[PDB]
C-alpha cells in the first residue's frame, strides 16, 4: 500500500533548508539517510524533493521510460559559465542530442588509444616531480593529482598546456574557474542573494565568466584560423557533424564543452585518484597486491595503452574508491509521468528525486554486511551485481561520457605512482571530505620513497 516517506527535522517557515547550511551537506544528508532510511522528502520554500539511497529504489528511478535527469540547483548555478554544453543541457534540448552524437565517438575506449600519449606526457611530470623531491619532503595528495587532472583535460582537450607543475599559484584560467564554481555552490546557502552585500560576488562572478570565455574563444579562433589538426576534442568539434541534424557544433557551443570538459578533469578524477591513495595507505595488504600487480604489467620505461587495460586489480581498487566515496555524490531526476515508486510512494509529473551515491553504495541488501571496509575484490564477479547498484558515472543516456578517459588517466597514473613508489601515510592522516562540486580528502599528505626505476 502507499506509505507516507520520513522527512528531517523542520526550521519553521524555513523547513529543511537549513540542514544543508554546513560546509559538508552531502555527508549531512548521508548522516539524515543513515536515521531515515532508503526515502526522505527534503522541503524548501519553494521546492520539495526527495532524496534515494537503496538500489531498490533507484533502480526504478534510473527507468528512462519514467524519469530523466533533472538539472540541480547546483546545476542551474553552474549553468551560468558551463552553458548548453552536455552535463548542464537538459535532454530535450537540441543541443544535447547534437553534442551526444558528435562527440560520443571521441570518448570511446577505442577513442583512448589517441588520447593515451598526452595521459603520458603529463603522468611523467607528477613521477618527475616526487622523484625530485628531497628527503622527508612529503606529497600533498589532491593538489598534485588536481594538477594532473587539469593538466591532462587540457592537453586532450583542446591542446593547451596549463603548465601546473610549474606553478604554486594556478593558472588565471583555473583560478577563475574554481572561484566560478565556489560562488555556484555558495549560493546553494545564500538566503538574500540580492543582497548588496553580494555586489563584490556578482560582480567576480561576472570576471571569471569573462576570463574563461575569452581564454576558450581565443583557442577555438586561433585553431580555426590555423587549420592545424591535433589528436584533441576541439579538432573532433572543429570536423564532427551530427548525423541526425547534419549541423555541426557552433562556436559557442564548443567552448561550453570545452569549460565542462576542464570542470570534470579538476573535481571528479583528481579525487577518485586522491581517495583510491588513501584507501591503498591505510590498507596495506590492498597497496601490496596492487603494487606488485603494476611492477608485473608495466614492464616499460612508459607505459603502453595495451598495458593500462591489463592493470585489472588497480581497476578494481579504482571502482572500489569510487564505491565508498563517489566524487560527483548525487544526480537529479524528474518524473516524465505520474508514476508509483516502489509499490509505495506515488509521484506526480514533474516530482524530482536525487540519488544521493555513497549512500546506494552502502545498501547492505547488495554489498554485505562489510560495506564500510575497503574490498577491491568485491568487483571480481561484476555479473552477480544487481542492476544499478553501482553508479558513480550516473545513469543511462545522461551517464558520464568521460567514464572511459577517466578510468583509462586514473588507471595509467595509479599504476605508475605503484610502480614508481613506496607511500607512507606519514601523518595517519584523519580523512576529511571536502565539499565543492565534489568530494575530495582535505589535507592528506604521504611521503614516497623511490624505487628508483628510471623512466
Ligand atoms: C575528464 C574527466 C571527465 C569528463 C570530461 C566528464 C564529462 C562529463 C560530461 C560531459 C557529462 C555529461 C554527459 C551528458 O549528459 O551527456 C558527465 C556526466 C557525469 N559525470 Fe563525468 N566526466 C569526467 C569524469 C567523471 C568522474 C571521474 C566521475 C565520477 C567519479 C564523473 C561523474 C559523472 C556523473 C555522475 C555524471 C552525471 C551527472 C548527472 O546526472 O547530473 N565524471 N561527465
Ligand atoms: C556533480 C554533483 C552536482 C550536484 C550535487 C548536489 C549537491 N548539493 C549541495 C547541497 C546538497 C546537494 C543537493 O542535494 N542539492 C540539490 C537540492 C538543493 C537545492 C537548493 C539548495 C540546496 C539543495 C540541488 O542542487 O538541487
Amino acid at each position: 500500500t502507499i506509505k507516507e516517506m520520513p522527512q528531517p527535522k523542520t526550521f519553521g517557515e524555513l523547513k529543511n533548508l537549513p540542514l544543508l547550511n554546513t560546509d559538508k551537506p552531502v555527508q549531512a544528508l548521508m548522516k539524515i539517510a543513515d536515521e531515515l532510511g532508503e526515502i526522505f522528502k527534503f522541503e524548501a520554500p519553494g521546492r520539495v524533493t526527495r532524496y534515494l539511497s537503496s538500489q531498490r529504489l533507484i533502480k526504478e528511478a534510473c527507468d528512462e521510460s519514467r524519469f530523466d535527469k533533472n538539472l540541480s540547483q547546483a546545476l542551474k548555478f553552474v549553468r551560468d559559465f558551463a552553458g548548453d554544453g552536455l552535463f548542464t543541457s537538459w535532454t530535450h534540448e537540441k543541443n544535447w542530442k547534437k553534442a551526444h552524437n558528435i562527440l560520443l565517438p571521441s570518448f570511446s575506449q577505442q577513442a583512448m588509444k589517441g588520447y593515451h600519449a598526452m595521459m603520458v606526457d603529463i603522468a611523467v611530470q607528477l613521477v618527475q616531480k616526487w622523484e625530485r623531491l628531497n628527503a622527508d619532503e612529503h606529497i600533498e595528495v589532491p593538489e598534485d593529482m588536481t594538477r594532473l587532472t587539469l593538466d591532462t583535460i587540457g592537453l586532450c582537450g583542446f591542446n593547451y598546456r596549463f603548465n601546473s607543475f610549474y606553478r604554486d599559484q594556478p593558472h588565471p584560467f583555473i583560478t577563475s574557474m574554481v572561484r566560478a564554481l565556489d560562488e555556484a555552490m555558495n549560493k546553494l546557502q545564500r538566503a538574500n542573494p540580492d543582497d548588496p552585500a553580494y555586489d563584490e560576488n556578482k560582480r567576480q562572478f561576472q570576471e571569471d565568466i569573462k576570463v574563461m570565455n575569452d581564454l576558450v574563444d581565443k583557442i577555438i579562433a586561433d585553431r580555426k584560423a590555423s587549420g592545424e589538426q591535433s589528436d584533441d576534442l576541439l579538432t573532433h568539434m572543429l570536423n564532427g557533424k551530427d548525423p541526425e541534424t547534419g549541423e555541426p557544433l557552433d562556436d559557442e557551443n564548443i567552448r561550453y564543452q570545452i569549460i565542462t570538459f576542464l570542470i570534470a578533469g579538476h573535481e571528479t578524477t583528481s579525487g577518485l585518484l586522491s581517495f583510491a591513495l588513501y584507501f591503498l595507505v591505510k590498507n596495506p595488504h590492498v597497496l601490496q597486491k596492487a603494487a606488485e600487480e603494476a611492477a608485473r604489467v608495466l614492464v616499460d620505461p612508459v607505459p603502453s595503452y595495451k598495458q593500462v587495460k591489463q592493470l585489472k586489480y588497480v581497476g578494481m581498487v579504482l571502482n572500489e574508491a569510487l564505491r565508498l566515496w563517489p566524487t560527483a555524490p548525487a544526480f537529479s531526476l524528474y518524473a516524465k509521468e505520474d508514476t508509483v515508486l516502489g509499490g509505495e510512494y506515488p509521484l506526480e509529473k514533474g516530482d524530482e528525486l536525487m540519488v544521493l551515491i555513497p549512500q546506494l553504495h552502502r545498501d547492505k541488501t547488495i554489498w554485505g554486511d562489510d560495506v564500510e571496509e575497503f574490498r577491491p575484490e568485491r568487483f571480481e564477479n561484476p555479473s552477480a551485481i544487481p542492476q544499478h547498484a553501482f553508479k558513480p558515472f550516473g545513469n543511462g543516456q545522461r551517464a558520464c561520457i568521460g567514464q572511459q578517459f577517466a578510468l583509462h588517466e586514473a588507471t595509467l597514473v595509479l599504476g605508475m605512482m605503484l610502480k614508481h613508489f613506496d607511500f607512507e601515510d606519514h601523518t595517519n592522516y584523519e580523512l576529511d571530505i571536502k565539499e565543492t562540486l565534489t568530494l575530495k580528502p582535505e589535507g592528506f599528505v604521504v611521503k614516497a620513497k623511490s624505487k628508483k626505476i628510471p623512466l
